[PDB]
């Protein structure tokens, strides 16, 4: 699924992502159109090895079980394709974990280098919210 800014928005903000860990909503939409260009099915394999899933990018390193990561963690105890749902709410349940491990959203690299110090907040300008 290829959500809208504003249906991801509305979806992200209804599973209580709005200030979670203190991150206004913008930088949750801005992460996830730099990281998925909003798309659920989105996979990019890291030089490591490891490989990012869905609409937040989220890294079989730590998070996930894809069958193919040596000596790697399943922190959020899913399956990798879990992630690629058209549904969100495994991928909002994982990324709260991942943003209350100490990094805050530092975790994702494309939040750090495109979101992190911008207008956020012009991610979810124009939405009914
Ligand atoms: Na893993
Ligand atoms: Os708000």
């Amino acid at each position: 699924k290829v959500f809208g800014r504003c249906e991801l928005a509305a979806a992200m903000k209804r599973h209580g992502l709005d200030n979670y860990r203190g991150y206004s909503l913008g930088n949750w939409v801005c992460a996830a159109k730099f990281e998925s260009n909003f798309n659920t099915q989105a996979t990019n394999r890291n030089t490591d090895g490891s490989t990012d899933y869905g609409i937040l990018q989220i890294n079989s390193r730590w998070w996930c079980n894809d069958g193919r990561t040596p000596g790697s963690r399943n922190l959020c105890n899913i399956p990798c394709s879990a992630l690629l749902s058209s549904d969100i709410t495994a991928s909002v349940n994982c990324a709260k974990k991942i943003v209350s491990d100490g990094n805050g959203m530092n975790a994702w690299v494309a939040w750090r280098n495109r979101c992190k110090g911008t207008d956020v907040q012009a991610w979810i300008r124009g939405c009914r919210l």
